[PDB]
């Protein structure tokens, strides 16, 4: 039985300081007061190197010598563009990076890039450009060298795991590429020809008896937290699905983040046959977010950790940690504990598709399954009662990565 490390969203805040004027302790605040801020961080704001810092050890104490991290970017503030110039995106990059390395001097990471790890955000060329090469060199250490030069290219790899892991590879995705925010891709079909690499390697997986982990940062489907937002431009939110309908076989896994809130996504072949499943880990970042719609939209900061046959890459549970910041704030040093472990929280056997499919079908079906999964969504930050439009709303994401089938379950 081994055990991976997924963290996400990190977005350090570097301006965070306690200040006695409520509209400079963090700029990702906007022009929100934040009101007796605390050491490891506010609702409000994006995270202070302390928090940033407060995870990563806690990560060493939970467990210090995990098989690998899966690392799915966001590094930088929630800021105008103005406020954050690409040397700055760089060295928050380089920070983070270092700070890993030093905690975790002889893991191996997989690192993706986020959205946010670009200057200007979210515009991700489909070719090579400063960013990509200069990550590039601060991820060497866990790149091959097939990797690397794929990595200057676009910001997408495969690498093998280690031993003791038999079979056993990372697909580490550029998924930024399909933001709809992103005009860089605009009137490209398959920007980077990644959707075609994407399938290739995956074609190699099968005939070299592998399964693979696919992370990236963006996820297809919609958020669940509202109503009729995806990330995706259809046509790519399209495409993805038929690369996992071909290729479910040797995908024992899809790892991503950019929500900062957990779930995950069920998907199903034209059978109704549940295929895969895609895990959505929450943010170490608690910012409440701004976007339109979304009431009280913040999470305590959360970390995960996931059990796996190293023989098959099943899944066979995970647990989610998390610092109740409230409490944090009043505290000398802040103390993460133990939110869920998932065959607990839903009573399934394990963490595959099959314990997801039943997962969902109770989320669906039992009040108060709802309602932990509710509260768990937000990092147990907010625990009022979800609803039937919030119930529709989740089981509606979790269930229809499709723009269409989705659309139909909101009719409910
Ligand atoms: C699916 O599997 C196939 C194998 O069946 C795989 O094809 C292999 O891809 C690798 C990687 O591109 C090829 O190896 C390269 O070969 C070329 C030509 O000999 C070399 O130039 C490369 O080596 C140099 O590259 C750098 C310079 O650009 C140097 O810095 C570096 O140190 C090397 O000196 C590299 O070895 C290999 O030839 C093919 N094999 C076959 C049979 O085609 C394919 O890539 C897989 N598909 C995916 C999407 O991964
Ligand atoms: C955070 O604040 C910096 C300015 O802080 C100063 O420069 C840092 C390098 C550091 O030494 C601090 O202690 C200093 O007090 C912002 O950077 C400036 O942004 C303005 C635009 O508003 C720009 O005109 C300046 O050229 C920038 N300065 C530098 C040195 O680049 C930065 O934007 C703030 N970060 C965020 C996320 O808002
Ligand atoms: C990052 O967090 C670590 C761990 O909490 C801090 O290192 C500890 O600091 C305390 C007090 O200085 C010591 O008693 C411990 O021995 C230190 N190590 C460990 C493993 O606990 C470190 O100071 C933090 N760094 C920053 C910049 O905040
Ligand atoms: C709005 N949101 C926070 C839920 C998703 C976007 O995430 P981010 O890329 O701005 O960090
Ligand atoms: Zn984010
Ligand atoms: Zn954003
Ligand atoms: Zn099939
Ligand atoms: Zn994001
Ligand atoms: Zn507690």
């Amino acid at each position: 039985l081994g055990r991976f490390w997924h963290i996400s969203d990190l977005h350090l805040d570097p301006n965070y300081t306690v200040s006695k004027d409520p509209l400079q302790v963090c700029p990702s605040a906007g022009s929100q007061p934040v009101l007796n801020a605390g050491p490891w961080g506010d609702y409000l704001c994006d995270s202070p190197w302390a928090l940033i810092n407060s995870s990563l050890y806690a990560m060493k104490e939970i467990e210090p010598k995990p098989d690998f991290i899966l690392w799915t970017g966001d590094d930088t503030p929630h800021v105008p563009n103005e406020s954050l110039g690409e040397a700055a995106v760089l060295a928050i990059v380089e920070r983070l990076t270092n700070l890993i390395k030093e905690v975790f001097p002889d893991t191996k990471v997989y690192a993706a890039l986020g959205n946010h790890d670009f200057h200007p955000k979210n515009q991700f060329p489909a070719q090579s450009n400063r960013i990509y090469n200069q990550v590039a060199e601060l991820w060497r250490p866990w790149l091959s060298n097939e990797s690397y030069a794929l990595f200057k290219r676009g910001a997408f790899y495969s690498e093998k795991l280690p031993g003791p892991s038999r079979a056993g590879r990372v697909v580490v995705l550029n998924t930024n590429l399909y933001y709809s925010n992103n005009e860089q891709t605009a009137g490209m079909a398959d920007p980077g020809e990644q959707f075609r690499w994407l399938g290739d390697v995956l074609s190699n997986a099968s005939r070299d008896g592998e399964m693979v982990y696919v992370i990236g940062h963006v996820p297809p489907g919609f958020f669940e937290k509202t109503q009729n937002k995806a990330w995706f431009r259809e046509s790519f939110n399209e495409e993805y699905l038929k690369v996992i309908q071909k290729h479910h076989r040797v995908i024992a896994g899809q790892f991503f983040g950019h929500h900062h809130t957990d779930s995950f996504r069920m998907f199903y072949d034209n059978t109704g046959a549940p295929i895969n499943v895609m895990f959505l880990t929450p943010g170490v970042t608690p910012w409440k977010t701004t976007l339109p719609g979304v009431v009280d939209g913040a999470n305590n900061p959360g970390i995960r950790i996931f059990e796996y046959d190293r023989a098959t890459l099943n899944l066979k549970d995970l647990v989610t940690y998390f610092l109740n910041l409230r409490q944090a704030n009043v505290q000398e040093t802040p103390r993460w504990e133990q939110e869920y472990r998932l065959t607990e929280a839903y009573q399934v056997p394990d963490a595959s598709v099959s314990s997801m499919h039943t997962a969902l079908t109770r989320i669906a079906s039992e009040p108060h399954i709802l309602q932990r999964y509710y509260v768990y969504n937000s990092v147990s930050y907010n625990h009022l009662t979800c609803e039937d439009s919030c119930r529709i709303e989740h089981v509606c994401a979790i269930q229809h990565v499709a723009f269409n089938t989705y659309a139909t379950c909101l009719h409910g």
